[PDB]
């Protein structure tokens, strides 16, 4: 639930150094280790096996400081029309970097800390229950790690 925020704040975070963007947005206010890497890791196999995969979801979305919350959810809901995966949760993140990025390269900075939030919110509401379901992050693990 907060170690949720836990790795979203992670994945970001480490898609804007990787990229040359500054992390200090965040927080600016070892069990999941094994979590936390796994997750890079697929994020990473994920973006070279599908470079331009969110122009058409990012386009829809669109950001501004004006977004709100149940616009993000809309177009996000898109990943899961057929139900959960641990490839469309890999997907989901990657979404969300894709994202921080956008904002970064408008002048937007302050959305970062929002998409988290909104990362966050949505990965509790939608997605931990089929997690749950399907073994937790450990089978999570299993399989990415």
């Amino acid at each position: 639930s907060q170690s949720n925020r836990e790795l979203v704040v992670d994945f970001l975070s480490y898609k804007l150094s990787q990229k040359g963007y500054s992390w200090s947005q965040f927080s600016d206010v070892i069990p999941m280790a094994a979590v936390k890497q796994a997750l890079r890791e697929a994020g990473d196999e994920f973006e070279l096996r599908y470079r331009r995969a969110f122009s058409d979801l990012t386009s829809q979305l669109h950001i501004t400081p004006g977004t709100a919350y149940q616009s993000f959810e809309q177009v996000v809901n898109e990943l899961f029309r057929d139900g959960v995966n641990w490839g469309r949760i890999v997907a989901f993140f990657s979404f969300g970097g894709a994202l921080c990025v956008e904002s970064v390269d408008k002048e937007m900075q302050v959305l970062v800390s929002r998409i988290a939030s909104w990362m966050a919110t949505y990965l509790n509401d939608h997605l931990e229950p089929w997690i749950q379901e399907n073994g937790g992050w450990d089978t999570f693990v299993d399989l990415y790690g």
